[PDB]
């Protein structure tokens, strides 16, 4: 399993929203922030979406939030990817790929 | 070391607390946040929590945060574990282990 | 490429945002935060600074937030230092370190 950061303009949060639903992803997180970059130090807000998904599922994601939030204008954001070493659902104890299940 | 992402109801925030203080954990960063999943694309007030670790505490808290927080209604929330590289403390420049001290 | 976590008082952000700018870093961004630990369970304000930074930048970094923001007062906070397995520009859908130029 891996953690995606997504670092987007606001108005682009329902469309993340509906990639991740499209890809069968099961939740996510949604931080308000400030960030600062190229776009014009001018600090700009910004949507933070945390969401854990199948390894197998990443490379299209990427590929899906660049096909369709692109604007060709600078500050459209940032996706990373990172490791993760344990997942558990709090309301059953289940570890694994089975903590992120639809249910 | 390692880092633990607790995304929670806001009001078990109490009970991580004392979880984490239960284990000698020396701190913690509190966000608040917006999460959908499985619980009824519906939005829901979250409190996601940021704590750095040693290793081998991280087992017994999953454990804790499961037995202690579980409601067994749909929407109890998630822990990730993922791995950290290096840790520092700003006011000694100390690292590794000793950056996370009781003092 | 690593991710940088600085979590500090919120006085020190300019400082943070200069000490990042002065190593030629591309970006940040920023979240509010509540935070728990040794000053004197107490809640506290604080900032949590996210950036993506190439490897060789990091040694540096850490060095410069000691030196520039320790106060040898307990509350100066922590820099913690985590893998990145892939990053991606949204606007062009460059990967690696070209996704963090300056453009
Ligand atoms: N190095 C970085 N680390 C973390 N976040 C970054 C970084 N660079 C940019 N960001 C985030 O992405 C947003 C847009 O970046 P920006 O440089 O303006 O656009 P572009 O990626 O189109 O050149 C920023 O406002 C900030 O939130
Ligand atoms: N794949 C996911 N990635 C990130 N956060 C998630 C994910 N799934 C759920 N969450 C977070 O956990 C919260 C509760 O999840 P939910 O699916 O409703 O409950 P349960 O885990 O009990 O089935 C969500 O509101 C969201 O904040
Ligand atoms: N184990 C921890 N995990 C995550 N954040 C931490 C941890 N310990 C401290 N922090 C964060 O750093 C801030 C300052 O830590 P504190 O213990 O008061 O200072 P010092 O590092 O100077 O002893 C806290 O308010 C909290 O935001």
């Amino acid at each position: 399993m891996k953690k995606l950061e997504i670092t987007i303009r606001p108005e682009n949060l329902e469309e993340v929203k509906q990639i991740l639903s499209d890809r069968g992803v099961s939740g996510m997180t949604i931080l308000s922030a400030m960030g600062a970059g190229n776009q014009k130090i001018n600090l700009l807000p910004k949507i933070h979406v945390i969401t854990y998904v199948k390894d197998h599922l990443v490379g299209n994601i990427l590929i899906d939030i660049h096909e369709r939030l692109s604007t060709g204008e600078v500050g459209d954001g940032k996706v990373i990817v990172s490791p993760l070493e344990e997942v558990m659902r709090i309301r059953t104890g289940e570890r694994g790929e089975n903590a992120l299940s639809a249910w």
